[PDB]
């Protein structure tokens, strides 16, 4: 499973090194530049529970998912994870609850203490 590969071979990109966010690069993006705090980022993604018992995908709006990086507009794992991504890159993230919704969850979609999995494609990013 794509999740299993991230467990075994994913890099811990957390500052605390608690394996709360693990990452594999599935397709290399271009150049060296990755986005700074405050950059506008454009992604496609899809996501599911570590189980997969729930599943959701941006693509259904053929328009990109857009947010300002590093400003708390998304769960912590995304501010951490998307920051490490290059233009055109596709990555897998496996995320412990503490970097997502925690024990609060986000019912009824996301239960308490849920692990999440995402495939993210970084389409572009532009400066504050
Ligand atoms: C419809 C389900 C939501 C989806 C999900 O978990 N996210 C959507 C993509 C981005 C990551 C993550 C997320 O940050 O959810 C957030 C949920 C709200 C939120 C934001 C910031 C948070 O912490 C700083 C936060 O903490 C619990 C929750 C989200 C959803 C939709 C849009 C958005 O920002 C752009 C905008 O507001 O226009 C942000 C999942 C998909 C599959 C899953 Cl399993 S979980």
């Amino acid at each position: 499973g794509a999740p299993a590969t991230v467990t075994e071979q994913g890099e811990d990109i957390t500052s605390k090194k608690d394996r709360g966010v693990l990452k594999i690069v599935k397709r290399v993006g271009n150049g060296e530049e990755t986005p700074m705090i405050g950059d506008k980022v454009y992604v496609h993604y899809k996501g599911k529970l570590s189980n997969g018992k729930k599943f959701d995908s941006s693509h259904d709006r053929n328009e990109p998912f857009v947010f300002s990086l590093g400003k708390g507009q998304v769960i912590k794992a995304w501010d951490i994870g998307v920051a490490t991504m290059k233009k055109g890159e596709i990555a897998h993230l496996l995320i412990k609850p503490e970097y997502a919704y925690g024990s609060a969850g986000s019912l009824p979609k996301i239960p308490s203490n849920a692990t999440l999995f995402f495939e993210i494609e970084l389409l572009d990013f532009k400066g504050e």
